[PDB]
């Protein structure tokens, strides 16, 4: 009985900085380009230092009535002030927010998963309706 | 004499659908959140099918006067209509456009690299100035 799920946390993003917050329309037209914004640290900011940072956000789509989830994408945030001069002396920091664009032809659920280098995995989800 | 560079192409995105197009401000303030939008198929659309699609966009930052490039991030577009029902029968397509957010403290060059599953690697770049 060792499951990854035991170590995927969810919380109210109002209480917890680590929760990825999905911003996506509630209902869209079939095949139109939909913008999905996912942010970690939306209400409570999360640190972005060489030692402590959000590594990535991943988005999944679960089509209603489908048995599976589909990986929409993985969005890696890879600069956190590292330098040959020392940690946090670098020129560039990648913030844990991403806008991805999808085309859907069926209603389903958007699932966001994020990973902190020291605080593990965090998730949220939001239903999305598709129409002609 | 086998170099990856021999197989990284650049072109005018007006002529070539495969070129990643950077949209970023020309000049920013030190440590403010800067939005960088990168799109493949900005002017000429590129296919998004199970058989033929853009896999990812990667962003690099080259700080002026630094010897190195830094990987800002890798943004994977992972759904292209695959299904147990057959190719291109799936519910979701991830379009090759991404918005990433960075904080810079030095002027440099944004370098975009993209990868098509059948047409290889493509790049573009744009200078960015930082100020107090
Ligand atoms: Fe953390
Ligand atoms: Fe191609």
């Amino acid at each position: 009985h060792m499951k990854l799920s035991d170590f995927i946390k969810t919380e109210d993003f109002k209480k917890e900085k680590h929760v990825p917050v999905i911003e996506a329309p509630e209902k869209v037209k079939k095949d139109e380009k939909v913008q999905i914004v996912v942010t970690v640290g939306k209400e409570i900011p999360h640190p972005n230092t060489t030692e402590h940072h959000i590594r990535w956000i991943k988005v999944f789509f679960q089509p209603d009535g489908d048995p599976y989830v589909y990986e929409v994408g993985r969005y890696e945030f890879n600069a956190h002030g590292e330098s040959v001069q020392g940690p946090n002396i670098g020129a560039v920091y990648t913030e844990p927010t991403v806008t991805t664009v999808v085309k859907l032809n069926r209603s389903g659920t958007i699932i966001a998963l994020s990973y902190c280098n020291i605080h593990g995995l965090w998730e949220s989800s939001q239903k999305i309706t598709v129409e002609e």
